[PDB]
């Protein structure tokens, strides 16, 4: 039952300063602008331990699937070859990206009836609301 409330389709509604976020990152002003313009839905399931999370859209799809507090590679939107570290904290996901010496941190969250993501890179934070599908 850990991710219960997580589980589902999730469509993004809102998406606030994303675009400095992505160059925090250091995304490309053409994947910038494509990927700023997408309006995913977030497909998070669950089975035993193993914890699955797929993005369609029209720019990328991405899917993970991970064990909590387990390593694994992943490859992200903007095309990043990550390690990724994803741990539950608080009733938070918290998701670490590594790569080329660098760290980003994306923490999904259940809000009333959103699921609010918070992606933070340096002093850098944006914040995506998803509603459900
Ligand atoms: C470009 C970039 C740089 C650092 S992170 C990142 C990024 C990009 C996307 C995305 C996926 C498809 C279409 C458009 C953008 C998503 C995403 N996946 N699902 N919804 N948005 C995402 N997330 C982890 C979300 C959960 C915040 N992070």
């Amino acid at each position: 039952h850990m991710c219960d409330a997580f589980v589902g389709t999730w469509k993004l509604v809102s998406s606030e300063n994303f675009d400095d976020y992505m160059k925090e990152v250091g995304v490309g002003f053409a994947t910038r602008k494509v990927a700023g313009m997408a309006k995913p839905n977030m497909i998070i399931s669950v089975n035993g331990d193993v914890i699955t999370i797929k993005s369609e859209s029209t720019f990328k799809n991405t899917e993970i699937s991970f064990i909590l507090g387990q390593e694994f590679d992943e490859v992200t939107a903007d095309d990043r070859k990550v390690k990724s570290t994803i741990t539950l904290d608080g009733g938070v996901l918290v998701h670490v990206q590594k790569w080329d010496g660098k760290s980003t941190t994306i923490k999904r969250k259940r809000e009333d009836d959103k699921l609010v993501v918070e992606c933070v890179m340096k002093g850098v934070t944006s914040t995506r609301v998803y509603e459900r599908a």
